[PDB]
């Protein structure tokens, strides 16, 4: 797979282009100093594209810092979007524009020269042309229109275009450069997941209109009909233009080079008002309220074989979707993040949703772990300050997503599709919690964080688990959607899994949170009152494997007069409770099943109540008697809804843990506090 | 005095401009990374302009390094010559051109912004115009000709011009910029002391021709008549154009700003051949052997009130002088230098002439000191490894220039011009060696180093000693010319002094070298054989002051059968020998007097002979019995030709040590080894 270095990749256009790149088979690495963006776009892209996107928070002007990228990955090509681009502001702080824009480019190019990277796609701008009307018949603007920027920003782009040409000319066989003159990019990815998030005050017609329609701006000011003209290009069409440029460079010989420029525009001139109207039409709202700059797009069409395919209307609808779904952009009140590994390692973060409220949930990319749950300011689960603790080799699987298969598998073996598999044995004579392939140590993509409604926050993570990398068969795609309802103090966990390749895989995920409802006071779970839905449980042998029988455990149920009180030492549980002793488990996806209340836990000293519910057939209950790795025995209790023990080897339970090609595994767990 | 920061000031044009600046009353500080020059030009400028020129070896791209300048001096204006300028090479290493040229400028400008320095004069180039013939009637080229450089170098100048304009436009009241488009500068300062020293291979018509006429190049290649056209401007006229630009900026209000450009050219187009011929004519030799680029000079003439005043012929003669006087430029075989204080402190160096030969002389700016003398590889004088040793407060004045008045002055007082002076007493009840104003601790200008002929090397230092800074009356200018003849193994020292203000000053300089002719073997001067011209000596009292009488000392003369042998302890001398006991000392300048042999010293174990000669009337002989500061007693012997003891207070000797306004003090000393 070709690796493309995308500078300024967390920004607007760059982010959209990453989508196209990944979709076209390229792998991307993003380098961005976040001067006009946040990492959130990148995190969202991971999920949207179903690919990890290595990210470097770096200023291109920092040679040492940028060199690491070239040392860490074999870069095949670079698309350079990084830069300052506010024309207005450029007139005011020209030195910063030139320093940032020119120096960043030169450093990047010097490293490429050094690392022998020859392919470069540059974000130029129609601003290089200046006022084309200074010439006759220059509208629409051809690539050949003489350059003459009229603002510092344009000046910087013009300088960069010359550096490129000069550089190619200096070693014609070692450089393949595509200079792309963008016109006015507008719009958002149709999914509504990413868009332009102007960190400050929209300088642009569009983002500014949008901020108005959403009350972020009181009113918008309109600055042939009366209105200055532009060529509004859908950011998706623009992004695709980059893929066309890359292929063009790719057509050239290893031994050959080139330097050429292309306008990337629709060729359609738009009347500000015309836009307004398109927008108002799109948003269903009435906002308040150089001559021309239209591209001649013939060269790109003929040479790059590219042309816009979307309309201003599409740009408007798409922008409107992104806007309505994210009125305030990526940054959200009630959402906070911190590093959980090395400074600046963005894919190693602890993100808290419901931050500053009576119900705060922290999740980690690592194991899509539930790092903490705070109810009324009090933490109710066990966890570690950083990834280091989670990564202990003597794991108790605290707060983790367990996958692909929770609990025990007899002797680590199973057969499927008439093929016999052997998993690494790690617990007694069996493989527990999928041993070496445990999700608890795997790093998930994302997250995508939303605040869809008052008091509601969501976090979605994804995991790509390829056959080639595990003892299990098949390429599995997993998604985890966490929904935090602050008003109800509830956490909903929805698992989905699907094979992208392979005939089938055993699957049985869960969350291994360990609760402790009395942290402020108290060295153990002692004092906790427990009641479960029913005593019916999976009978097991000396090796924790099912005997085939179903027996009662001695524990309180919801109808008992008194609850089971957990003492400092006893009672001790480590068993699988059955929801319906009758049930003939047939479903790979329980998402539409009833959300059954399975466990009630209460601590009289903190007065907190926890209820766990699940659409799953069984639930493991464990008193943390064997708690290690930083904790001691009985410091927390686990409740893991799922599918029996060794189901894969059990005649009557195997189908419900067998994910076949074409189907979707689904499971839901809910924790509610009161 | 206004302080001008001259970037690239050790280079060609910059150096010439410094001359003009200092001559026009400005003080200069030079910042240069020496990428295409050596410090030697600066050292020469100090002497030529009679002013110290603080120098910083720094890359303009190094903010921290460059900031020191702004912190160290109050900069009033900046003339920025620093940059890479080889068009040819620019096409080959474009990235370096842009990085160096643009980044250097931006950093400098950002510091100026920060330090509130608003006046800037920029070295632009006619290269910004590109081919003017692309337009009709554009020759001679007006400032208004549209810019369109055709090489990377031009591109960098063009970028810089825009940064400037953009910057001024961004804060119109805080910047005063003069953009100067030079045409083809040629020539050298008429003194022949400074010129262009192309570190590598002349890219230029001129310097290349010169290297040919001097055999540095085998032949030169000629690349309306046939020949490409240019406007060859005398580097001196160019330099003066900068003073005109500065005054123009200076005419503007503190509260006002501006940005404007001027071509600096003669307006005369020159036919390559035409040049050749001018050159051949000038050099009296036959060398082997864009269309147009002539400036329209009207704007500068009208606005800056400046125009060229020299001819191509003058440029040619002047270049020819610099060439003949310095065929190899500033760098010379047999000349070496090292730092004698902090790294990179250029005015604190130890320069060796006659390096690698049988007669090597090292001098320091500090005290214009004779650091070392090596005869046949053996050091024959005492000295220190660095300035630290010379700077010891318990000085023995080792190797120093003594000034303004050597030896003792009764009670430190004297009168002159019917005015009574009091000098700080430092030796017994008298002032010895001018006490606090001693030249031994003063830092001299230069040096100017030449290798005028085979085996001959010269070093010239200068000292500006203002009344305001000393107990003596008057502003004295002193020059020291050292001449090292390797063939003869001789060192000639010529002192000259002149009052630049004031009616008169007492003056009596000398060199306080301490010899030791047997360093390889031997802890003292023991074994040295001495004979002096005559035993006649200045009789002195208990305070080392003359009694008025002349007595014989017990010491061998040249006609004695045996020499005086200096033992480990005795004999001990500390007296003033008289050359001619008869003489009525009347001369302030003895340079034309006979060079009298006064002392013969010989060491049988090293077989070295030293002869000291002088045009001076007397000579102090001292056996270093009171040697301190790192040395012990009798570790070296001094011979200091000069003018009696307390002459200034002695009726019969006072006139010869009284420098009056309008006259020139002169004294010569020679050391010859065999
Ligand atoms: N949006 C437009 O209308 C427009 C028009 C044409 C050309 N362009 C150019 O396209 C590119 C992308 O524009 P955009 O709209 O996505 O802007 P953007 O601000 O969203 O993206 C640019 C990104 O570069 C990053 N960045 C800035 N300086 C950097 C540095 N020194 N090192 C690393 N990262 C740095 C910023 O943080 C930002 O994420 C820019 O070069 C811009 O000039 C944009
Ligand atoms: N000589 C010409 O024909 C010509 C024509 C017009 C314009 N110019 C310009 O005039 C200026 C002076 O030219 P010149 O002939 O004296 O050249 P020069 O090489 O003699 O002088 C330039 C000086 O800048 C110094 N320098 C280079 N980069 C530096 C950096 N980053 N930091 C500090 N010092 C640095 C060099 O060491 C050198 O001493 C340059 O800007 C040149 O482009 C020269
Ligand atoms: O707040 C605003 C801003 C703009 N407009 C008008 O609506 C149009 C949109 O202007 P804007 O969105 O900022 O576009 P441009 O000023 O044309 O500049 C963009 O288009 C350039 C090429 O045209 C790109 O290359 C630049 O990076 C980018 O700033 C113009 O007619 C404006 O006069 C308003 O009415 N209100
Ligand atoms: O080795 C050489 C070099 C040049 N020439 C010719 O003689 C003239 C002199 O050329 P050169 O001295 O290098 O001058 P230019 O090429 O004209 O360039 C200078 O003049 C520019 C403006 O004209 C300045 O601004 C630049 O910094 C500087 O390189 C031209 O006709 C050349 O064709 C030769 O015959 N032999
Ligand atoms: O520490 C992890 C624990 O997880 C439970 O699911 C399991 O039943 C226990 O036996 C122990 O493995
Ligand atoms: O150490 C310096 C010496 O210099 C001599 O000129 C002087 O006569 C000595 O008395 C002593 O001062
Ligand atoms: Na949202
Ligand atoms: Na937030
Ligand atoms: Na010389
Ligand atoms: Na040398």
């Amino acid at each position: 797979s070709k690796i493309v270095l995308v500078t300024g990749g967390a920004g607007y256009i760059g982010s959209h282009t990453v989508v196209e790149l990944i979709e076209n088979g390229y792998d991307c690495v993003v380098a961005d100093n976040l001067s006009n963006s946040t990492y959130d776009s990148v995190a969202r892209l991971e999920v949207l594209t179903k690919h990890h996107i290595p990210f470097y928070e770096v200023d291109l002007c920092d040679r040492k810092g940028l060199e690491k990228v070239f040392k860490e990955y074999k870069i095949d090509s670079v698309i350079h979007f990084a830069g300052l681009k506010a024309v207005g502001e450029s007139t005011q702080i020209p030195l910063r524009y030139y320093h940032n824009n020119i120096l960043g480019t030169v450093v990047l190019l010097e490293l490429m020269q050094q690392y022998n990277v020859s392919k470069f796609v540059f974000s130029s701008s129609a601003t290089v042309y200046g006022d084309a009307t200074r010439f006759p018949n220059m509208i629409p603007i051809p690539e050949e229109c003489p350059l003459g920027p009229t603002n510092p920003y344009g000046h910087t782009k013009y300088a960069i275009e010359n550096i490129l040409n000069d550089l190619y000319n200096s070693d014609k066989k070692s450089w393949k450069f595509a200079i792309l003159r963008y016109f006015n990019p507008i719009g958002a990815h149709p999914s509504g997941l990413i868009g332009e998030d102007p960190l400050g005050i929209p300088n642009n017609l569009l983002p500014y209109m949008a901020q108005v329609a959403v009350g972020r701006r009181e009113k918008l000011y309109i600055f042939r009909d009366g209105t200055p003209i532009r060529d509004y290009i859908h950011v998706v069409d623009l992004a695709k233009g980059h893929i066309a440029a890359l292929q063009y460079l790719e057509a050239y010989n290893e031994n050959e080079g080139l330097c050429r420029e292309w306008n990337l525009g629709s060729g359609k001139g738009s009347t500000v008002f015309e836009v307004y109207h398109a927008f108002c039409k799109a948003s269903g709202i009435d906002l308040p309220y150089v001559l021309n700059l239209t591209a001649k797009p013939d060269r790109a069409k003929r040479e790059l074989k590219w042309q816009t395919e979307l309309q201003v209307e599409d740009s408007c609808k798409d922008l409107w979707k992104w806007t309505t779904e994210n009125p305030f952009g990526y940054q959200l009140r009630g959402v906070e993040a911190r590093f959980s590994a090395e400074d600046m390692r963005y894919d190693a973060r602890f993100v808290t949703i419901g931050a500053g409220t009576r119900f705060q949930a922290t999740f980690a990319n690592l194991g899509a772990s539930i790092v903490d749950l705070k109810v009324n300011g009090q933490s109710v689960v066990l966890g570690y300050e950083n990834e280091e603790g989670y990564l202990n080799p003597d794991s108790a699987y605290i707060g983790a997503t367990i996958g692909r298969y929770a609990n025990r598998i007899s002797k680590g073996k199973f057969s499927l599709c008439n093929k016999d598999y052997q998993l690494t044995v790690n617990n007694g004579v069996n493989a527990n919690h999928s041993s070496i392939g445990s999700f608890h140590r795997k790093r998930f993509l994302g997250p995508i964080i939303q605040n869809p409604s008052k008091d509601v926050f969501t976090a979605e993570y994804m995991l790509i688990d390829n056959e080639k990398d595990t003892e299990f068969p098949g390429d599995l795609l997993v998604t985890i959607q966490y929904t935090v309802n602050v008003a109800q103090k509830s956490l909903e966990i929805v698992y989905k899994g699907k094979l992208t390749a392979g005939e089938a895989t055993p699957i049985n995920l869960t969350n291994h949170s360990y609760f402790n409802l009395n942290k402020p006071y108290g060295d153990t779970i002692e004092g906790t009152e427990i009641m479960v839905r029913s005593k019916k449980s999976v009978d097991v042998d000396k090796n924790m494997i099912p005997t085939g029988n179903i027996v009662d455990r001695e524990i309180a149920t919801f109808n008992s007069t008194k609850p089971t009180v957990l003492g400092p030492k006893n009672p001790q549980f480590d068993c699988c409770f059955v929801v319906d002793e009758n049930a003939k488990p047939s479903q790979i996806n329980t998402l539409n099943n009833e959300l059954t209340l399975i466990v009630k836990a209460f601590h009289p000293d903190s007065n907190i109540t926890l209820e766990v519910l699940s659409t799953e057939p069984t639930y493991q209950f464990y008193t943390g008697d064997f708690l290690s790795a930083g904790y001691e025995a009985r410091q927390g209790f686990a409740i893991e809804p799922g599918r029996y023990i060794d189901a894969i080897n059990q005649e009557n339970w195997k189908d419900c843990v067998t994910l076949k090609n074409g189907e979707t595994y689904g499971s839901k767990i809910v924790y509610r506090f009161s």
